[PDB]
């Protein structure tokens, strides 16, 4: 997250760190959201590589023991069947991961609440992106979980020529684009939290940014719109 601030350690208890085994150690690769005690939602492009993955819940500092972490292996990966890895802009950038064990809920570990199907945010709606991704274009991952305030940019604007044009689809949500704050590498897969009727819900899964840099004016971060996939999610969980 570029232009973020450190999150309080109990602010975003559905956030997870997806990590891969890197020799003797593990390394953060992307974010996700806990949506059942044994299921995680993330971006399809995060699990494109044939790596060994684990999920960490209750994480705050990637480089220190917080006393709150639970570590759990990934048993099954279900990627959206229309996902195509060389066309991120076609959409369907969403995957569900079934965990080997169910995690225990507490003030650091909670299920993400999803929006009702079909729900679309009005332009300029207040939202936060959270994650451990790079803190600057071509920079290094954050140590501690970061948050940034990114108001939504509606489809009519985002899909206009000086923004994203045809690369943004109605199955996506855009937010930010002020040139100071944005998503960045390592934030993929993680949540966009938006406050609606008094309650934060996860409306977006972080999908892509501009190749010209993370925080570029009129290139808002693009998220998979979770409210377009509620039936899909429910069908997967019920059939596995
Ligand atoms: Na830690």
């Amino acid at each position: 997250v570029v232009g973020g601030t450190e999150a309080q350690r109990n602010s975003w208890p559905s956030q997870i760190s997806l990590q891969y085994r890197s020799g003797s150690s593990w390394a953060h690769t992307c974010g996700g959201t806990l949506i059942r005690q044994n299921w995680v939602m993330t971006a399809a492009h995060c699990v494109d590589r044939e790596l060994t993955f684990r999920v960490v819940v209750g994480e705050h500092n990637l480089n220190q023991n917080n006393g709150t972490e639970q570590y759990v292996g990934v048993q099954k990966i279900v990627v959206h069947p229309y996902w195509n890895t060389d066309d991120v802009a076609a959409g369907y950038d969403i995957a569900l991961l079934r965990l080997a064990q169910s995690v225990t809920l507490n003030s650091y570990v909670q299920l993400g609440v999803l929006p009702r199907a079909g729900t679309i945010l009005a332009n300029n709606s207040p939202c936060y992106i959270t994650g451990w991704g790079l803190t600057r274009t071509n920079g290094q991952l954050a140590q501690t979980l970061q948050q940034a305030y990114l108001p939504t940019v509606d489809y009519a604007i985002c899909s206009s020529s000086s923004y994203w044009g045809s690369t943004v689809k109605n199955s996506m949500v855009c937010a930010g684009g002020d040139g100071v704050r944005s998503g960045c590498q390592g934030d993929s897969g993680g949540p966009l939290h938006c406050l609606v009727n008094g309650q934060y819900a996860v409306h977006g899964v972080t999908s892509f940014v501009s190749r010209l840099g993370c925080n570029v004016t009129r290139k808002p971060t693009v998220f998979t719109r979770v409210s377009a996939y509620i039936s899909w999610i429910n069908n997967v969980i019920a059939s596995n």
